[PDB]
């Protein structure tokens, strides 16, 4: 098992100038010729020229036109392929093969692979070196000139980078197409497509060269009618990249391309970004709601790469959070701007303090520019991305919106058009930095541990308040938890976004303020402050830390009725049902294990229930917002605070805090359900493709969200609420009235007529399969052994497995029973799809992440898992490496 180290970085002894490929697509087998134009660089020491090529059946390989021969002048094992130094040339010279490859049964969707009808390559990280041989390295610059043929009835549209520069026909039904791509690219942005593909166009005007570029969106035909949207999301991430950060689209034609098996998001190849079809395709009739905001993220992610990740290139693969961590800023903002919605935000800082803050505090917890690595393909995280967006995020608040597009552009201008690292990005900052502060000895020197250092800061507050002196003093704290990356941590640069609320009013006290904590403690001390003010802390959550506010309950609710940050009242929300999380948990726990015959529960706050009330009540207030603050904390969220976390009790805590706030406000959920309809489900725009209201979208949220809440409860007649609810047009309301309809004796009516409403869409099929994989059951594990023997089958399609198994793995009650019939239903799956494709193997390992976070029994149950996994002697290198870091051994 070989362990690549970050600071063994050292350049290539060897340059690829130029690469020429004919790909040759045939029924039972492809043969890809490639020649490179290659040279020896100044580092070269007299090495073995050493190709990376993984799976390649060679027919035959040169040096300058002439044969090696196995053996006696090279090796090949199938991973590496060895030419010794004696029959390397000391300048210029030509390496040439012909290898055979075979995309029909590519399940692992790396290299070249048949989706469907359709061929595409995925290369990013190492699937390059699974087409021909190379050294399969970003750093590798070079030009490519691609020659595609195919059968021309199978494969009409023939795609890779760069212009089409000769079309011709072949003997026998065949055809070919020419792509010549001049400027440089790494070979990990090297695409191709051949399909018989339906379009949409649009041609698109740039904001300052006003060059003509064409936008093409392709799907198959069944589904061509779904790809609108997707060109409309790609108008507005180009439209921003201009407006926000002054940048242009540099080449004459953008293809976007739809596959239905494909391993999470979608590619941003150059001129060739390819899509996960869920991140591509949608309609109104055939979608969730979901869809739409997924669509705008990917098509404006992989939009955004053009810059963070294409034109400013990666040296090595530690710097990926470079590109990934900045590419997801940019689409952060980009969302928040198209929306308009608080929710936006909101959505993002849930996952990352769920699913991140979880990866965080686990045995796989790694900076986000990590040490080492294994298998770059098990390196693309949440850590790695959505951390590192908080951390390039982190800078923008630090600087304000002038003074951080002056750093970016300079990042941009000093690095287009070749590779850097990520010391680049922060010395770009850092410029900024000094302009902002007007002192050329101010520095972003600490800003660097950032990147380098592992686990979640913990910020705590004291305050004091002297009413004769009107001085208010806000003392602050950080520490960091060691683990195994770092021994000592040091304190790092936390820029606290804060406002002072006064509790009379509600108003402001003091102006737009971000305090910078560089220290392990401070002291913030403001003057002229009037009254004793409640804190407004980490606004719009303006550092990726856990927050320990120090309130009282009274102070939360003062802030979520009255303070004007949508994050704030948000998080004090939050707060106070954590309080009360931790409170029952214990009393339950307590109970259990004393084994009593009877004890008490404290109940919810009933100031909170009213505050809750008083904001659903109010129409000026916020639809998106209401929905978050009727639904308690996240499961992972919640497991961060508690130690041998029992589920059960866990269940038995939220059913409880539940039931309470319900027993108070059904009615009023009721209420506003009926009230919400009207807007909500408004179909005047219905037929209109571009119409995309966000805000009523929102309103179907909450609507379904409060359906939930009362048929959890059996609220009176809710039943005839659900059944009119499943006739609805919208898929977001005919799939919720299925997982509601759990509850009652309807269920297996609603699954038959949503089944049959899903069942001839690929993308709407996959959602009802979540649904069902979702759904409140107790016959849950029958009801899964009947998707698979009915739906899922044999199945290898990464969507259609996701869809059934990862939902029912967020079952609280049922995932995790004692039986640990649920863990070895899990280890079965993975263990069966590691056989064929070992990235999704290691995306259903996901709820293994928990495991010593849990109860002693449930620790060994997933423990012993996991351990029978590792032992099968058919496991991937993928697989292996990820279980050996996630059981510590
Ligand atoms: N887990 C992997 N090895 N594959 C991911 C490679 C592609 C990620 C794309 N760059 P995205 O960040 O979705 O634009
Ligand atoms: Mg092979
Ligand atoms: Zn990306």
């Amino acid at each position: 098992p070989k362990i690549h180290y970050r600071k063994d970085y050292k350049p290539s002894g060897f340059i690829i100038n130029q690469v020429t490929l004919n790909i040759n697509i045939h029924d039972q087998e492809t043969i890809v010729r490639s020649v490179l134009d290659m040279d020896i660089s100044k580092h070269n020491v007299g090495e073995d020229l050493v190709f990376d090529g993984v799976g390649l059946k060679i027919n035959e390989i040169s040096i300058n036109n002439k044969k090696l021969v196995e053996g006696e002048e090279y090796t090949y094992d199938n991973e590496f392929l060895t030419i010794f130094s004696k029959f390397v040339p000391k300048s210029k010279f030509a390496f040439s093969s012909e290898v055979i490859i075979h995309p029909e049964t590519n399940y692992a969707l790396t290299g070249l692979y048949k989706s469907k009808n359709i061929i595409v390559s995925q290369c990013e990280a190492t699937g390059f070196r699974r087409i021909t041989f190379f050294i399969d390295r970003p750093d590798m610059m070079a030009k490519y000139d691609v020659t595609v043929t195919a059968d021309k009835e199978k494969y009409p549209v023939l795609l890779s980078n760069g212009d089409k520069v000769n079309e011709f026909e072949i003997p026998g039904g065949r055809h070919g197409a020419r792509f010549n791509d001049p400027p440089l690219k790494p070979c990990y942005l090297f695409a191709v497509v051949a399909g018989d593909l339906k379009h949409l166009s649009a041609t698109y005007i740039t904001k300052y060269t006003k060059k003509k570029v064409e936008l093409y969106v392709f799907s198959e035909e069944k589904y061509v009618s779904k790809l609108q949207w997707a060109l409309e999301c790609l108008k507005k991430s180009m439209a921003f990249d201009e407006d926000y950060f002054g940048l242009e689209y540099d080449l004459s034609r953008l293809n976007l391309v739809a596959v239905s098996d494909f391993n999470v998001g979608a590619m941003e190849n150059k001129g060739l970004n390819i899509f996960n079809a869920n991140s591509l395709l949608a309609s109104k009739k055939n979608s969730i709601d979901f869809s739409y905001a997924r669509i705008l993220t990917v098509v404006g992610h992989e939009y955004f790469h053009q810059y963070t990740g294409n034109r400013v290139t990666l040296r090595d693969w530690f710097q990926l959070t470079l590109k990934e961590g900045l590419t997801v800023h940019r689409e952060n903002l980009f969302s928040e701007e198209m929306t308009k919605t608080v929710t936006t935000r909101l959505s993002h800082v849930d996952l990352l303090r769920s699913v991140q803050f979880l990866e965080d505090s686990s045995p796989l917890s790694h900076p986000i520019r990590p040490e080492s690595y294994v298998s770059m393909e098990n390196f693309y995280t949440t850590t790695v991305y959505d951390k590192g967006s908080e951390v390039m995020r982190m800078y923008l608040t630090i600087l304000g919106e002038e003074y951080y597009k002056k750093g970016f552009d300079i990042y941009i201008k000093k690095n287009d058009g070749n590779t850097a690292t990520c010391e680049d990005f922060n010395y770009a900052m850092e410029q900024a930095y000094k302009m902002k502060k007007a002192d050329n000895s101010a520095n972003l020197n600490q800003y660097l541990l950032w990147f380098s250092q592992s686990g979640t800061p913990h910020v705590s507050f004291k305050y004091n308040y002297d009413a004769e002196k009107k001085q208010y003093s806000i003392h602050v704290n950080q520490y960091t938890k060691p683990d195994e990356n770092q021994k000592e941590k040091k304190p790092l640069f936390i820029p606290i976004s804060v406002g002072l609320i006064n509790p009379e009013n509600g108003k402001e006290m003091i102006s737009q303020t971000t305090l910078e904590l560089t220290k392990e403690s401070d002291t913030f001390v403001f003057n002229n402050i009037a009254v004793k003010p409640i804190p407004s802390l980490f606004r719009g959550f303006s550092a990726p830390v856990y927050i320990e506010d120090q309130l009282t309950d009274e102070e939360r609710i003062l802030l979520l009725k009255y303070d004007s940050d949508a994050f704030v009242r948000y998080n004090s929300c939050t707060n106070i049902y954590m309080k009360q999380i931790l409170m029952n948990y214990n009393e339950f726990l307590k109970a259990k294990n004393e084994k009593l015959e009877s004890f008490q529960l404290t109940p919810v706050n009933a100031q909170f229930i009213d505050a809750i009330k008083y904001l659903l009540e109010d129409p000026h207030a916020d639809a998106g917002f209401k929905s978050y603050i009727v639904s308690l904390p996240q499961d992972r969220y919640i497991i961060n605070f508690v130690s041998n976390l029992d589920t059960d009790v866990l269940a038995d805590t939220k059913e409880y805090i539940y039931k309470q706030i319900g027993d108070k406000l059904n009615d009023v959920y009721y209420k506003m359900f009926k009230s919400l309809e009207a807007k909500a489900d408004d179909l005047t725009y219905f037929n209109d493709e571009s119409h995309v209201d966000f805000d009523q979208m929102n309103m179907r949220t909450l609507r379904n969200t409060l359906l939930s809440l009362l048929s959890k409860a059996q609220y009176p007649n809710i039943l005839n609420e659900i059944i009119e609810h499943s006739k609805s047009p919208y898929p977001s309301n005919w799939l919720t009235s299925l997982s509601v309809s759990a509850y009652f004796d309807k269920y297996f009516e609603l699954y038959d007529k949503t089944y049959k409403l899903s069942k001839d869409d690929e993308l709407l099929l996959q959602e009802w399969l979540k649904t069902v994989s979702r759904s409140d059951r107790k016959d849950i594990y029958e009801i899964l052994k009947k998707l698979e023997n009915e739906v899922l089958k044999d199945s290898k399609n990464p969507n259609d497995i996701r869809a059934v198994y990862l939902p029912f793995t967020n079952n609280l009650r049922r995932f995790h029973d004692i039986s640990g019939k649920g863990y070895k239903l899990i280890a079965e799956v993975i263990t069966k799809t590691d056989k064929f494709n070992p990235m999704v193997a290691t995306q259903l390992c996901e709820p293994f992440k928990l495991w010593n976070k849990l109860d002693t029994k449930r620790q060994e149950l997933m423990l012993n898992e996991m351990n029978t996994m590792l032992q099968e002697p058919q496991i991937s290198n993928n697989l292996k490496e990820y279980l050996l870091r996630l059981t510590n051994k």
